[PDB]
RNA sequence: GGACAUACAUAAAGACCAGGC
């Protein structure tokens, strides 16, 4: 695997979206048979329905190369190899806060300043309205 | 995937003996 043919590390991130869902929202009658119960599968190597077999086997092999390695040796190499590792948490309690800071920039402040379909802010700091949010599995 | 034991303290006790006023 030639890893040296990687694009120069950048603070500029690109977003590709799914198309806009043109189908109706599935109802209770449409979904009535959608829940298939089968044998408990604990195999990931044959899950090729949405990824080419050669890429799936290659990423699984590249993961399992680390199973024989000391975790502190892996962690030290990773800290040198990741161009973004010096960001960390800055002044926040952990590096997860910086993921939300990054994504709230990349997604046009849609979380910290959400908008209606006409592009108007749903919360104005001078009016009696609060930005309600939830944070789950988030300790 | 830090200390002045500034604890001045070796003072045996006990005894007899010698001298001082």
């Amino acid at each position: 695997v030639d890893w040296r043919d990687e694009p120069e590390p950048s603070a500029c991130e690109q977003v590709s979206w799914f198309p806009e869902c043109t189908t109706e929202i599935p109802d209770t009658q449409e979904m009535s048979d959608w829940m298939v119960v089968g044998k408990r599968k604990m195999i990931i190597e044959d899950e090729t329905e949405f990824c080419g077999e050669e890429l799936l086997h290659s990423v699984l092999q590249c993961k399992s190369v680390f199973d024989v390695l000391d975790g502190e040796e892996m962690r030290r190499a990773r800290t040198r190899a990741n161009p973004y590792e010096m960001i960390r948490g800055v002044f926040f309690l952990n590096r997860a806060a910086m993921k939300m800071a990054n994504m709230d920039f990349v997604f046009d402040r849609m979380f910290t300043n959400p908008r209606d379909s006409y592009g108007k802010p749903l919360v104005k700091d001078r009016e009696a309205e609060l930005l309600y949010f939830a944070d789950v599995c988030a300790g």
